Parts: structure tokens; sequence; C-alpha cells
């Protein structure tokens, strides 16, 4: 009824908003992380990739999705680039994420060997292996898993297109096999279930490490109870046994390692007097533990429950990120799975169809925005450049 240039108006408006917000957001993002030099590390590396994903979203994706809406003349093979370019762009969005899951994951199980494990050469190397392999996910239906071998010739015709040329609109050059199968659940569902795996490793391990930092600071100061409440030097043997080995376990710098070195050594300087025979010499001695318990071993355990829960507020700003990721592009793809699984269901009317393509291009947004709002490092860094650079 109502002419198609009222209703496509809409949409063009809203997708230049889109690409206006993109660029300008994460442009601050990638001019932070060069401007800053605690935001150069490796698992930022793969937040720059990310942004600038979401940078050609607002100059090439954004840009091709209006012209692929026209449904103008092209050559069938010039139409999938239009197509499937911002195939590529998330295929290297899913690519970041999931090395930035894998990159927690190796500071979070393995804190010793990171800075030898995960190095800024080996990220930029990574990347690029990333960046090939997108384009030859997004554009492999260019080669030739295509429905450009059967054209539309009745939509051909009508828009008077030439000699090799269709009507280049989406659902008509690529088939939804390839957009159900090996975009959907080979390409994206699968890697966003191993996102949420790797993740729930992560908070896992940092939920055993918590515990056992407090399971060893409740033995060493129960055990230190039974000392001065014992009735035999073997009782006070026992104790120590335990208190040697929670505390060395503890242990596993500054004033970290000479505080520790105090405490086995007035531990084993006990343990010789209580195999000995001195009971009173001996609990007397497990006395000077209280004050190393109170100067060092209190100051150690207070920031490795400091620096292990700020890690557990960071994987959950992340994590965030993939949870935005999945309810912006899965409502696109879910009305895919209607079309092609349910054959006698009727198609998803258009105002719903460009609502799921305007809502997978508002996810290049989101991003720099979790940054400014749970990163205190990007916050600041960017009220430092919105306040100079004007
Ligand atoms: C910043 C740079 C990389 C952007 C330039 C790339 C763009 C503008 C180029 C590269 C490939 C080109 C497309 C490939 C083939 C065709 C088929 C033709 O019948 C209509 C134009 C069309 C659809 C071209 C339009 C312009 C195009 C999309
Ligand atoms: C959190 C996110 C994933 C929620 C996604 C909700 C969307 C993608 C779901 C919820 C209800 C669904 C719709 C329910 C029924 C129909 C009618 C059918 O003839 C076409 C598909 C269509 C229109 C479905 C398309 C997908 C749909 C719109
Ligand atoms: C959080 C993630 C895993 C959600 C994944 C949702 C996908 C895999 C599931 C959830 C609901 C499912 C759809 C629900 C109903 C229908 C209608 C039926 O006639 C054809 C299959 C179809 C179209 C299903 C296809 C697969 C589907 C879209
Ligand atoms: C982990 C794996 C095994 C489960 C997830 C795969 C699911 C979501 C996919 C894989 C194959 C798909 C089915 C393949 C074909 C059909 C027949 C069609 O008439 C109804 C939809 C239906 C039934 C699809 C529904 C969704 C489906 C079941
Ligand atoms: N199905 C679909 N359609 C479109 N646009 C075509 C909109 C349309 C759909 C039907 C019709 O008759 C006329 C126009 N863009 C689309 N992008 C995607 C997509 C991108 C990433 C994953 O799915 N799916 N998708
Ligand atoms: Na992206």
């Amino acid at each position: 009824g109502a002419p198609p240039i009222m209703g496509s108006s809409v949409y063009i408006t809203v997708e230049l908003a889109i690409a206006v917000l993109a660029i300008l957001g994460n442009v601050l993002v990638c001019w932070a992380v060069w401007l800053n030099s605690n935001l150069q590390n490796v698992t930022n590396y793969f937040v720059v990739s990310l942004a600038a994903a979401d940078i050609a979203v607002g100059v090439l994706a954004i840009p091709f999705a209006i012209t692929i809406s026209t449904g103008f003349c092209a050559a069938c093979h010039g139409c999938l680039f239009i197509a499937c370019f911002v195939l590529v762009l998330t295929q290297s969005s899913i690519f970041s994420l999931l090395a930035i899951a894998i990159d927690r994951y190796i500071a979070i199980r393995i804190p010793l060997r990171y800075n030898g494990l995960v190095t800024g050469t080996r990220a930029k190397g990574i990347i690029a292996i990333c960046w090939v392999l997108s384009f030859a996910i997004g554009l492999t239906p260019m080669l030739g898993w295509n429905n450009c071998g059967q054209p539309k010739e009745g939509k051909n015709h009508s828009q008077g297109c030439g000699e090799g040329q269709v009507a280049c609109l989406f659902e008509d050059v690529v088939p939804m096999n390839y957009m159900v199968y090996f975009n959907f659940f080979a390409c994206v569902l699968v890697p966003l279930l191993l996102m949420l795996g790797v993740y729930l490793r992560i908070f896992l391990a940092a939920r055993r490490q918590l515990a056992d930092l407090e399971d060893n600071w409740e033995t060493l100061n129960d055990n230190l109870k039974v000392i001065e409440k014992a009735d035999n030097a073997a009782q006070v043997k026992d104790a120590l046994t335990k208190m040697r080995a929670a505390a060395l376990d503890a242990q596993k710098m500054k004033d970290f390692r000479h505080g520790f070195d105090i405490l086995v050594g007035q531990i084993d300087d006990a343990l010789k007097l209580a195999n000995e025979g001195k009971v009173k010499e001996a609990q007397a001695a497990a006395e000077q533990l209280k004050t190393t318990r109170n100067a060092y071993i209190q100051k150690y355990l207070e920031r490795a429950r400091s620096t292990l829960q700020k890690e557990v507020h960071a994987a959950k700003s992340l994590a965030i990120i993939v949870g935005l990721f999945a309810l912006c592009w899965l409502p696109l793809h879910i009305i895919n799975c209607f079309t092609f699984f349910c054959p006698d269901c009727s198609h998803a009317p258009l105002w719903l169809m460009y609502l799921a393509i305007v809502l997978s291009h508002t996810n290049s947004v989101v991003n720099p925005f979790i940054y400014a709002y749970r990163i205190r490092e990007f916050r600041q860094t960017f009220r430092k450049i919105i306040r100079s650079h004007v």
C-alpha cells in the first residue's frame, strides 16, 4: 500500500545514526589504548581488533546494507560482497571475543607463566591469522555456495537488469542452508558456547582459589589455638607439621618472601622444642607466630583476595560483551531458522526483518560503553581525552 520510500526513509536514517555512533565510540577506544600505557596489555590488543571491526561497520557494513536493501541491478558475484562483508566482520568479533576469554583463563589458572606464554608479538600474529580466516568464512558464498546459478528471472526481468545480473537482495543470492548450518551453527553458536564454557572455568578457578587462601588462614589460626591448649609435646608437634605445610602451600618479593620466611623459621624452631621434650618452651615459641601473623601474613592474604576479586570483576565485564553480542545477533539468526526449518510457516514481516538488521548493527556501539562503565582505566582515559581535546 504505502510507497516503499516512506518505509525505507526510516531505515536509512536509523542506519546512518548507528554508523555515526559506531565510528565515534570505537575511535575513542583505539585512541585511549595508544594514549595510555596502562591499557597496552595483550588483552586490549584483542579489544582494538574488536573495535576495528566495529569501526568497519560504520564505514562499510552499514553503507553496504543500505544498497542491498534497494535491490539494485548488479552482477551476482558483486552482490555477494555487499551481502557477505558483514559475515567477515561478525567472524572477526567472534574470534576476538574467543581470544579474550582464553587470555583471562591463562592468567587465572597460570598467573606465574602468563608473561611467558602470552606475549604481545604472539598476539599480533594471532590477530593476523584470525582476519584471514574471517574472510574465508564470511566470503565463502563467493566460492560457489550461491543461488546465482538458480536465478529468480521473474524479479530480474521486472527490475530490468542486464545479462548476468540479478536483483540484488540478500535472501536471493546466498542460500539459507549456509546461513543456518555454516554461518549460525558451526561458526557462531559453537564459539558462543565455548566462551560460556571458558568463562565458567574462570569463575570456578577463582572460586576454588579464593576458598583455598581462606581455608589456609583458617588452618593457621585454629591449629595455633591447639598449641596453647595442649597437654603433650606430640600434640604441639602435630599442630606444627600442619601449620608448616599450610604456610608453605600458602607461599606456593616485597616483604612477601621475607615475612613468610619468618613464619617457617619460627615454626621449625618450635618443632625442635616439641620433638625434644620442652612443651612450655615450644608453646611460647608458637606465640611469636602471632605477631608475624598480624603483620605480614594478614597483609599478604589481604592483597591476594583483592587481586583475585578484581579478576572476578574484570571477567564479569568482558562476559557482558559476550552476552550483548548474542542478544543482538541471535534474534536475526532465529528468524533465519524459522525461514529454513519451517517452510509451512509464513516469512517474518519486513518491519521485523529490518528490526533484526538494525539491532545487530547496534552491537557496534555497546562495547565502548561497557568499557567506560565497568573499567576505571578506560573511564578515566576517555574523560582525559574529552576534556583536553576540546
Ligand atoms: C574503503 C574501500 C576498501 C571501500 C571500497 C570497496 C567498495 C566500495 C567496492 C569494492 C567492490 C565493489 C562492488 C563489487 C561489484 C559490484 C557489482 C556492480 O554491478 C555494482 C557495484 C558493485 C556492488 C561494487 C560496488 C563498489 C564495491 C563494493
Ligand atoms: C533474546 C532474543 C534471542 C529473543 C529473540 C526473539 C525473536 C527472535 C523471536 C521471538 C518470537 C519469534 C517469532 C514467533 C513467530 C513467528 C511467526 C512465523 O510465521 C515467522 C517467525 C516468527 C516471527 C518468529 C521469529 C523469531 C521471533 C520473533
Ligand atoms: C541460546 C541459544 C543456544 C539459542 C538457540 C536457539 C535455537 C538453536 C533454537 C531455539 C528455538 C528453535 C526454533 C523453535 C521452533 C521452530 C519451529 C519449527 O517448525 C522449526 C524449528 C524451529 C525454527 C526451531 C529452530 C531452532 C531454534 C531456533
Ligand atoms: C547439540 C545439538 C545436537 C542440538 C542442537 C541442534 C539443533 C538446534 C538443530 C540441529 C538440526 C536441526 C533440525 C534439523 C531439521 C529439522 C526438520 C524440520 O522439519 C523442523 C526443524 C528441525 C527439527 C531442525 C530443528 C533444529 C535442529 C534440531
Ligand atoms: N535473512 C536476512 N535478510 C537480510 N535482509 C533481507 C531482508 C528481506 C527479507 C525478505 C524479503 O522478502 C525482503 C527483504 N539481511 C540479513 N542479514 C542476516 C544475517 C547477518 C548475520 C547473520 O544473519 N540474515 N539476513
Ligand atoms: Na562486530
